[PDB]
């Protein structure tokens, strides 16, 4: 199960960089070089890599030491082949973030996180990204009074039309994708799942340069279904890039390694990606835990590619299995792909086998046959076929 | 703090109603007459009532059986002047409906549930409803394979289109409005947030006829902030009906009175409510505890509107206290309904006081003031002043 | 995979038994007859079944009727070789418990309760059970001021104690467990996790009778591990019985087929009872979906046995995989296993070595090797090895 | 409403001192000296303050650097008349505990733990302090293969008899409380309630000086009720400590000051704390939010204090209320305080009106009255009486 570039595996600076610091705890792990996570990595089969400004250049840097912190990167990519499909912003680790960038209370700061953003789009082109995340993790409220919401999605609205003018304006070919998560580090933040963000996309001005890119540990916080979320993104044409790691349920954001959490659900999602033919990258936001130290990192990051390759090959021998396609027939999939009534309304309304002589009760006899169709799902991801 | 009929609060027959089975237990209180209820709320101050279709009418009642129920409930409206702005369909007691009602897989079970659903409206209209609510409560899934999420969006999406295609060719004044719910009784429900049935809403054929109806307790499941959901709602422009109750967080679906469960959500909710000029029906979705006889029903009834007076009347005081007013600027609440660049983009590229010239620390060393926002909140709450 | 009786698996009469009455929805199944269960659980493989009094005798039955179900139902015994290790009282379904059985408010209705539990060891013990169950399904409160939980846990103490003495005074072999669950049906359950209910055996008069019968499915409602629960009520010699069964996550209570769920939970579960002996029934109390006719409540039912046989094979070649016990070295689970201080208090206290000269920071950089551990029981759980 | 010293309100240096730092952030405020809060604490009215070892005496300190760190210290409580009720070790921050202290699998991490603890004993003892707090913090695990949780859970053990052998010996008037917590910083925290706290507690060779310090926050990270957990821990009389804050639900510990999050919960707990009697330190454990500036510290703490206040008045009010008296009696709460069978075993056997005469039917019509009694607890709350 070996990855090779072409599967499109991607990892933040930011994850297998992460130095184990934690709410109670110190870092147990010294930084590491940008450019030795790319060369690390690419040994690993991976396709690429993503960043926020602040992971590749330090905050604070002089145009100089930027202009040298790309180079180095840019160097690390070439002797490699690595590419960078996404970039995004810090908005949330700096102070003057803590009451959000966006949609900050302060005017000013709001102008600040605007002019940051933009920066970074710059660099995001210059190094061949096509897609450029918004995670707004400050965005949001320990309390009531704090945030008046109706104002601050007004204000949330007015960023990212700003930057979709902007992106036009300079003849960018590069959409957004908003990174929806329920809470964590604000008590509540705004857009907190797929779907606020998917009806949030439709009143900016320009709708069709924004799409979502979910993770999976942030829609289990909420206790959602994450397969689910993902099938209605895709259902709207808005699924631009995905984040995988996993996550033990309702709880402080885990950022496990893709395939722990629960399993089940990444098979299924799995399942849907590769069947719906997502062509995006499959990018990793995990942390190594900080019981690890460097060989635990790699090990750590590894796993995630390998299952993600395990969970395609049994998801694919189950579609394929010919007594599977008989249980989905027993189940009636394939009357769910039939529209309910292309017959037309009036013919409806007219259809006495559709009311008045319906038997309601025989109907309700039938078995879904849902049990048997679900243990062969069980078997195939198993390997106990 | 005594309701009366023109502060809009209304319930389910199926509220005061509930005999109290549970999943565990049989029922501990008889059923009332739909003219008992009626008769009994308007005593308790309440401006009217709502139904399912088999609230009113017993499943499989004959047409006359059917219009004799009709015309003892209408005496009791004209005798009471109780109004019914709502209403909706059963589709999830009957077992035909146990793999759902507009995304069943059986087809013929989903043209049963749109006939089912037609009736109901054209009664619902005779009766001068405003709003018709949709609960798919049977819509969704407990294992991954037996429901194809993006089929059964597009049968969901024909069914609320069918719906829209009638009320229009027949005339109608009446808006529909989807209630999510995340899960229970089915492991997963489709559309489980108001943020999913918003997003939704944008690929209907005829996006304006439809909007939410959100459920304090719905939202709480999935760990979500109920204000904040419904401010999202009113910012979208889709907020056609509300449901209020109690819950004590992401359990099985309580129904507690409005006021139980989290009590410092109920106060921001009523808070956002009455500041939005919110002029639909307030409306009680909630079961009065097993525990109780028929006079604890009515204690339960009657407290819910109790509990919404007070906290209007806190919220009330809180927004028009000076000192408040004061916090919420030493917030700095007046310079988030601000717009952040009304100057445009090149003005704001421009402005080196954006960015070139700003000044990061002095704005991050400003604190901004929340917490004594926030004890002048529980202070009011608490009539503590 | 294929069970046989010696494998100890048992099913309660009420679970291939439930209709699919749920809180939203009408029986989608016919009753079973108990001795028809008996004879289609023999013909898959159980060892045994468990019973409510009232799953078997149905309430109100004259001593006429009583005898007759029961000589029935041992006959179905005497035919198939199936056992009956457990049984336990219903305490929750009848309107009489709305407020509880041991801990009702209301004395004579705890005394009536008391006295159904005795008649129903009785009838236990002539069966030739070794474990009376008790689940206080109704003990708890949706409300505050409705239950003072020092008086409720006198009366709860009081009932248990009552029945040691009559346990004894019969010279009766069998012992208790309690059944903890968090809540569902009461707003909050009394002893709601496994380690409430061992701190207050320890209160008993006769503590050495009663253990613990947890539920996958009830300790994942709390968002806890199970597999970590078990380990401390194996730690303190009170797991008497245990109930498989699968949940998503905390949610109302699914009752999956066992293996469904969380999967890896299952996993290390299996692990840690086949690893420390364990040699109680696997009793599975779950639920057939409602969406299921009776062929597929059989076939959920085979499936709760086969998963758990699939997950003691991975489980064991985990286990027995040189490599793994050398990965499991690396980590120093050989190390968690010593003594730390077998030489005792006075020498800790004068070894330099545990402090004045314990190199900190060497030890910190050591890494744990965990996730490489982890990888390899992913690759056994999924026969990628 | 405000506080004395009399009203015993304690906080930990580590609460009003927080700097500020998160997963995803850096702090936003500088390091308050330990002198400075004592300073400030007592101007707002507390009793006395707590400390982590390494929050007073920086890690690493020389001997000589150490007893100026306590001098200074000892000079403010002089100062001021602060007491040091309590106090604990931080076995959490420093890498070398990334696995644990107690149970780290390292032997000499768990020797060194224990070294360090001990050290601080007798430190706390200097200072007064009466009880001595632990939260194994890093105790636990992310992957089930890293911690075998019997061996662990023995190791555990261990390490309290050892302590409990160094107090006796010394002959110490200290006891020590253990405060569980599910989970955050690892992924499952091993005794994650109380529950599974007081049921370890009774395998310690000397139970009668351990008991629990639980925490609000933590129990509602697992969705129990803390009033209910309090009043099991105050039933076994092991309430040594309780550590108060507010907590919105299951997600990230928000450590939000106290009366914030669940409001009514707060209610519940102030109405048990003071008919118990209980006489112990009311310490807050909460994090000024990192919104705040210094003035925001200073106002969240005399909130913590505020808020404890006012809901001792309304709970007072509402048990002193004549009209709740006969509301306790409707709903039969003194009944629930009389022995169920006093009259013995044998006599219940024989009482026909237990269950050959007990008439069921009546005794299920009759309602609890528990609405009425809760919506008299709301009026009482809310002051609107």
């Amino acid at each position: 199960y070996q990855p090779t570039p072409e599967d499109r595996f991607t990892f933040g600076l930011w994850t297998v960089g992460w130095q184990g610091r934690d709410p109670f705890g110190d870092a147990t792990r010294r930084a590491l070089d940008p450019v030795e996570s790319v060369r690390r990595l690419a040994e690993l089969g991976a396709h690429g890599v993503t960043f926020h400004d602040d992971d590749l250049i330090p905050f604070g840097s002089s145009d100089s030491e930027r202009e040298e912190h790309v180079k180095r990167f840019r160097q690390a990519l070439d002797d490699t082949g690595m590419k960078v499909p996404m970039a995004t912003t810090n908005l949330f680790t700096h102070p003057v973030f803590k009451d959000g960038g966006f949609t900050a209370n302060d005017r000013d700061v709001r102008r600040y996180a605007l002019r940051k953003t933009i920066r970074n789009i710059d660099l995001a082109v210059e190094l061949g990204a096509e897609t450029y995340v918004a995670w707004g993790g400050r965005e949001g409220a320990e309390s009531g009074g704090a945030k008046d919401v109706r104002d601050a999605l007004d204000r949330m609205k007015e960023a990212f039309d700003l930057l979709g003018e902007y992106v036009t304006s300079q003849g960018y070919d590069i959409r957004f994708a908003i990174e929806p998560k329920p809470n964590e580090p604000r008590g509540d933040i705004l857009l907190p799942t797929v779907g606020h963000a998917l009806a949030f996309i439709e009143r900016l001005e320009r709708p069709e340069l924004y799409g979502v890119n979910p993770e999976v540990g942030h829609e289990q916080m909420a206790g959602l279904n994450f397969p689910h979320g993902i099938a209605q993104a895709l259902w709207a044409g808005k699924l631009f890039h995905i984040d995988l790691n996993g996550q033990n349920g309702i709880k402080y954001d885990q950022d496990l390694r893709f395939g722990a959490g629960d399993l089940r659900a990444a098979f299924w999602l799995v399942d849907l990606l590769e069947s719906a033919g997502y062509s995006g990258p499959r990018h990793f936001d995990f942390k190594p835990p900080r019981t690890e130290d460097f060989d635990g990192v790699w090990a750590s990051a590894a796993g995630c590619m390998r299952n993600y390759l395990i969970l395609k090959e049994r998801a694919a021998a189950f579609r394929a299995d010919p007594e599977v396609q008989e249980a989905l027939r027993a189940s009636r999939l394939d009357e769910l792909a039939r529209p309910t009534a292309a017959d037309g309304l009036q013919a409806l309304l007219d259809d006495r086998s559709a009311f008045e002589e319906f038997d309601v009760d025989a109907a309700a006899a039938r078995g879904m046959a849902f049990e048997r169709l679900d243990q062969l799902a069980m078997d195939h991801l198993l390997g106990a076929r």
